[PDB]
């Protein structure tokens, strides 16, 4: 039930910092902005809020982070989301991750660890894909269990929320956030 979920938040994903971003003729209707970290060009989608922020560019002081999408259809790499703006100072501002687990026989678990934020501005593709794999490969998510939350909450008292028998709604990957804002973690698989 769970494999599509589970092979996509297994992905490989890439980070880089301090990227160039520029825009080419575009291949479709959607837009692209373009970094070349070493010497493979990676196209990143602009979607949601991304669309409005990005014009021609180009957009020096990018952070990106990738995962590149499955599509059939389009022999081009792309990833969706997760661009943005370079740390101004150094961050570590680490936060608490609980993870409350209902399995399959009822039985609640609860367990705790850290999770550091070294990121001003961090994208909710970011936090998604990343604590879905970490889920994955230290709970087993996706392995019997594949609903439930996880919640990012801020300290106004604020909340974002990725459901876990879905995806993250793709504009949702290019929303960001201010990292030191975020007050903890709380995920709950069932
Ligand atoms: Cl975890
Ligand atoms: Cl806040
Ligand atoms: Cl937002």
């Amino acid at each position: 039930k769970y494999e599509d979920l589970r092979a996509y938040y297994t992905k490989p994903s890439f980070e880089f910092e301090k990227q160039f971003g520029f825009m080419l003729k575009p291949w479709t209707t959607v837009r692209f902005m373009n970094v070349i970290p070493n010497r493979f060009i990676y196209k990143i989608a602009l979607v949601g809020k991304d669309e409005k922020k990005y014009k021609d560019g180009p957009y020096d002081n990018i952070d990106v982070f990738i995962v590149l999408e499955d599509n059939k259809y389009q022999l081009k790499k792309y990833s969706v989301g997760g661009i943005t703006k370079t740390n101004s100072k150094k961050v570590n501002h680490k936060v608490e991750l609980s993870i409350t687990k209902k399995d399959n026989q009822g039985m609640i678990s609860r367990d705790v660890s850290e999770y550091m934020i070294t990121k001003e501005e961090i994208s909710l593709k970011e936090l998604d894909f990343k604590l879905r794999k970490q889920l994955i490969e230290k709970h087993n998510l996706y392995g019997n269990m594949g609903s439930g939350t996880i919640v990012i909450k801020m300290k106004n008292g604020g909340k974002y929320t990725f459901e876990l028998h879905k995806k993250l709604q793709e504009h949702r990957m290019a929303d960001v956030i201010d990292g030191t804002n975020i007050d903890n973690i709380e995920v709950n698989i069932k």
